[PDB]
């Protein structure tokens, strides 16, 4: 080995190649980004003339290029395999991936294998970016192109909201560790997919066309199906519609062997202009393309929408047979249907032919039940596709208040995890002061009311915006059982003193104010935060935004809120079993899908150790002497060189911390000791808790805890 | 290998190893700084009572701690050896390390083998950092506690400037190819080491102490003394005076096997804090320590100033032997000297001892003389030492207007690259306005102004702050003849020129306004760029802030700015033979050193293109039907797919750009297409190629130009 250039990518991390790495919290740095500090595509988007944007889409779609011919005269089809493949890498398990950032333009993703010939689709749409311009992301326009795909060959979408905001990095995603393209190292047990991974090997989007690894077995591949999209929010109903509603639509290009096609973008020169996979078969495009390898058209009308797919499907009988490539397909058996299937330029005819996945929703018996059914009737597949193609591209969207434009529709959706309108109005300056104290006087602690508004909050995840305080969950179904959220039982005596007080409140209130559970579990924590600093010497007053509103468990899918529990919380030293990696990992990233900084992560953990909020009140990191008080001490007890720091003889995970007489005087985790010991995390320690710093700590921590108060509160922004 | 969670290193340079690291461009991003945007050290340093902070450096150089005891009871000398490996890392060739960041704190440096102990004596700092909180920098600290120790030991120093500002990641640098620590691959021919390092192998500050790759010839080590020190900017006199200098004081640590010693502080377990090379060999400190694993006492006063190193060197006769931890030394012949030189915890006197390096400065004949002649003239040893100390620890500070506080002195010194102070009244609005019409008419082109302009001001690099356009230095020698500069060339009828301009508004002028040759350089391309937009129709205005002075060829030290010469100026397609990196790498090295963002990066080339800035006017890049128009041209054609791209036929580092008839329409460089090719740089490209994107294109080219324009400029901020 050897060390390279920092423009090479030579760095730390290739001397301590274990190391923490914070990059991931300063992800698309504004410095990086060539827009206003005053940009907002939200207001940008929201004057698009729709009707516009689809009629040049529409002429994109219908006007071939001669650099990537289009099959059939219309490039729709391959706009819809784009946009199902921008959506369709997203995962349940940390809610990355999907099309919400436009990440199918940046590496990885642009280079994966099953992402072949898109680099040709998104650049036959620079037309309509370059006219559009800042009103129109790359993000929107990748799935809007395969929303308008659809509509223009005859299935009417069930509407389209726009607002993915452009991204500047690509987002650094963890895809498995494989370090060779459609490698599989991913599987234990019996054919238990590692977590958090949503397809079966390095590079796919899911499944592999070709069967298991390969194997060409429709009942075998059925089960990765079926998994895959599990893992993909998809259900048994929604999974075969995508495949059947997509696979009404085009063909696969495998017109010749593989090895004549060159290397991905990321991997190709410079002439090819951010192109990739170029061919020396033939033309290396159009009749001669080579995308998949394998030579399947599914149905004898590529471009339009009708009932062909399941009529073929199951109006033939199946044979193996090879591609010119040499890939599994299946062909009709006894030369039947000759000639029957449109060629793309204008050749013979060909026979049926489908996909070994495309068999299994006719040999899969919970499949054939589906498909049959809309066999003998279509229009209930009509209406599940619909439904599926609308979750799929908008499932990283986040709340529904992010959804702009004309083509949003009004209906719930309970997968959006709903939150009820605003009924009522909202309590001003005047009532949230009264509540703040009525809460301060109810009996519950600063460790209870923290503890509490962070455990509602902090559920939350960047990645696709979903939890959040938002809809009062925290007293619903599954995050009241949740163990780093009630691990004895406290939770609940929380949960009734505020409905106390939201019932004393509404009830004697103003005028037509009245106020939500929801805002009341975040208005406790303030109130708290409020306190401890008085406690501290400090009159501050922390921000608080109303307009919450609670959920009931009807509006709450406790199977999809699965997904959101933490295995681990560092800022509550909570570290449950499980996990990829060690504590401090598992902070850091926690800190990522929060959306925090280093500083702000930082200022986090030091105030809530010392507020209280640790999973069952454990000593560990609770570097102070004070209740209730929010100061730096953290941050001054771990720099305190009279303190010396042995693992626990316990073996345990922790750590003890003794005086000069022998004596424990502080006890630590993994996260606490790891702000000690990392070089960059501890200049932050250092800014803290310096003499000067109590001031700056406290207004640096109540501006965190805001930040994360309000991270899901779309609805005003 | 295996690919690895993004918080664990993992990401795009896995798949795709020599790709472009975009990361250059975004170091040290605000996210991940703790203090405010509005944080303000200049402002902070100047309320420091420094004969305050002065005595509470004095209390921690002599108040032993119990977890690394003071050699001598101070610590003096341990900090003497801080302060010069903090400055130390400094190398001319790009003007990176130096003490100006603080980096000794961040790894690798924090790490290297040279720094071993270094992580005790920066933390024995804490109290005195933790008292002074932001009014005092770590960066500032490190240094001014060497400082400090000299004078408190009885050497008198020249001054000291504050206004180091701390950063919060590791400046990420090329140390060299070695994979393993104190590796060597980095010579070739007898003995000529590889550019940009300015060390003899991975991890050490300048050379190994036991001679050339461990043989300890003083002779041969000379060779390597000389020339390191050379690339850290000082010449034999002061490399002298810096060696006698600090091995006045103190002592090296070799009391046992350094296989006793543990991991370096970025691979030590958390309970260390951040403390690394922990040892088992006795109590593991003090009497016992192990650093570099010599043991060498050279002064019988080992925390005072005087002359006993030369008298000491002089006055025995060396043998070579082997030190506890076998590493070669020299100790006094004949058993001569027993007991003279003190012990450092109350133990038995010793003999004279020498390090290999230490002997070079008897026996190399140029060190010889300079030494022997201190042996009887102390005074002028003591007159070099001050002299190099104060360059060696504020090499890399900029312009003497950054020097902050009361302890620097206002001697002019060569070496600063020092500017005449402002003598008359400077031009305002009515006088810039009539200058700007006078070079318009003054029959110089928009190319020869803006290539003119940007030839002085990129000179700057902001590792070290050397270069920019004041002075007025691209007139004189070295710059004038650079090879990027002045090809052909017109560069000496524009110096003309605009001479005459001066001469002519000078002897007319009103008041005492006075205009200098520096400010019309960089108002003649401000006026240009006016130029250029009004004939691409639009009326701008280009900021320009007056102020620069003219610095006479006798203020400028040619063989100093030697290392300033660009060998690639991506932004005027200048490749020059003998660069370690392809051009587009060479390109974001450059953006790096003019602290350019890759926005800023993007808009400048596509603009000087158009504007005509290319060395020799060449067409490659120039992607535009208009003679100097400022349009966003550059930009729409990269992202034309008319053009069809191909290297050319001469195998000459171009591309030539066909249209649908075969025609060649266009040719580039690997610097053009790289901004057509790269996922990330293309991604900006669209933004600037937008029909709606001339206005913000122009706005923003302004804004990077008059960046660079004042990249210097820290007299006015
Ligand atoms: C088990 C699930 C799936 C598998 C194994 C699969 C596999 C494939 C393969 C191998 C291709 C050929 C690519 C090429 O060589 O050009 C393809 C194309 C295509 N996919 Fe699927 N796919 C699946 C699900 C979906 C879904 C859910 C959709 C959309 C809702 C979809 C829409 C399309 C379309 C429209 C094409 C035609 C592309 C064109 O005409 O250029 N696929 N798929
Ligand atoms: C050829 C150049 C140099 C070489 C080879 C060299 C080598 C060394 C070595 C091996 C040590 C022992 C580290 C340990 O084991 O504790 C040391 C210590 C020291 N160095 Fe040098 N050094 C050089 C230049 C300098 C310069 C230029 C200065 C300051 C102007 C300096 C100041 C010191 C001091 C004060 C110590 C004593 C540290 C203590 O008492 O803990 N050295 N040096
Ligand atoms: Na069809
Ligand atoms: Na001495």
């Amino acid at each position: 080995g050897h060390m390279k250039y920092p423009v090479e990518g030579g760095g730390n991390q290739d001397w301590w190649p274990n190391r923490l790495n914070l990059k991931v919290l300063h992800q698309n740095p504004a410095v990086a980004d060539p827009m206003g500090a005053a940009f907002d595509y939200a207001a940008e988007v929201a004057t698009i003339d729709v009707d516009a944007l689809t009629r040049d889409i529409e002429e994109v779609m219908t006007t071939s290029q001669p650099w990537w011919p289009a099959d059939y005269g219309h490039y729709g089809p391959l706009f819809i395999r784009m946009a199902w493949h921008a959506a369709g890498t997203y995962r349940i398990h940390d809610g990355r991936g999907g099309a919400g950032g436009g990440m199918q333009r940046f590496a990885p993703l642009n280079s994966w294998p099953d992402n072949a010939s898109l680099d040709k689709a998104r650049r036959l749409l620079w037309p309509v970016k370059k006219k559009y311009g800042k009103k129109l992301s790359w993000a929107d326009l990748i799935v809007f192109a395969g929303n308008c795909a659809l509509e223009s060959m005859g299935f009417k979408t069930f509407g389209f909201g726009f607002g993915r905001v452009d991204q500047w990095e690509p987002d650094e995603v963890y895809w498995g560790k494989e370090a060779t393209w459609l490698g599989d190292e991913r599987y234990s047990g019996k054919r238990d997919l590692e977590n958090p991974l949503a397809a079966v090997q390095m590079g796919l989007i899911y499944v592999n066309p070709e069967g298991p690894n390969g194997n060409p077995d429709p009942m075998a591949a059925a089960v990765d199906i079926r998994e895959t999209f599990r893992r993909m929010a998809m259900n048994d109903v929604e999974t075969a519609a995508l495949i059947v509603g997509g696979h009404t639509f085009g063909k696969t290009h495998g017109a010749g062997p593989a090895d004549l096609v060159g290397p991905e973008p990321e991997a190709a020169p410079l002439e090819q202009m951010g192109l990739g996979w170029k061919s020396s078969y033939g033309t290396g495009t159009g009749k001669d393309a080579i995308t998949s390898g394998i030579e399947v058209v599914w149905t004898n009308t590529p471009t339009k929408w009708d009932n062909s797919f399941l009529e073929i499907l199951y109006g033939y009988e199946w044979e193996l047979t090879k591609s010119p490539a040499g890939a599994w397909q299946y062909t009709a058996k006894d030369g039947a249907g000759a000639g029957t299937i449109p060629d793309p330029f204008g050749g013979p005819g060909r026979s049926p032919t489908m996909l070994a996945t495309d068999l299994s929703l006719r040999v899969d018996p919970i499949y054939e039940r589906i498909t049959r059914r809309w066999l003998e009737h279509p229009e209930e597949l009509a209406d599940e596709f619909a439904k599926a193609w609308y979750k799929l591209i908008h499932r990283d969207m986040g709340p529904v208040a992010r959804y702009l434009g004309p083509l949003v529709p009004k209906q719930t959706l309970l997968w959006q995890d709903p939150v009820p309108a605003v009924s009522h109005d909202l309590v001003g300056e005047a009532e949230i002061a009264s509540l703040k104290s009525q809460i301060r006087a109810s009996g519950l602690t600063v460790s209870q009311l923290v503890s509490t508004a962070w455990a509602a909050a902090s559920s939350f995840r960047g990645s696709d915006k979903r939890g959040g305080a938002n809809g009062g969950r925290i007293r619903l179904q599954p995050q009241v059982g949740w163990e780093v959220n009630d691990p004895d039982g406290d939770l609940r005596k929380v949960i009734r003193t505020l409905e106390e007080i939201q019932e004393s409140f509404n009830s004697a209130a103003p005028g037509n104010i009245k106020v939500s559970f929801a805002d009341l579990v975040v208005l406790g924590g303030c109130a708290a935060i409020e306190k401890a600093a008085k406690a501290a010497g400090h009159n501050i007053t922390v921000p608080f935004t109303p307009g919450r509103t609670d959920a009931s468990q009807e509006q709450t899918d406790v199977e999809s809120f699965a997904v959101l529990e933490p295995k681990a919380d560092g800022f509550r030293n909570y570290l449950g079993k499980g996990n990829p990696l060690p504590a401090e990992y598992m902070l850091l990233d926690k800190a990522n899908l929060l959306t925090l900084s280093a500083p702000e992560m930082t200022v986090l953990v030091g105030g809530l150790r010392v507020l209280g909020a640790n999973y069952k009140r454990l000593p560990l990191g609770v570097f102070t002497e004070a209740s209730e008080s929010l100061t730096n001490d953290f941050f001054v007890n771990l720099l305190d060189m009279g303190i010396t720091w042995e693992p626990s003889p316990a073996d345990d995970g922790t750590y003890q911390g003794k005086d000069g007489s022998g004596k424990v005087k502080w006890t630590g985790s993994r996260v606490d000791l790891v702000f000690g010991s990392n070089s960059e995390l501890r200049a932050l320690v250092e800014v803290y808790g310096a003499d000067d710093a109590q001031p700056k700590f406290v207004q640096d921590f109540v501006a965190a805890w805001d930040k994360v108060m309000n991270l899901d509160r779309f609805d005003v922004r």
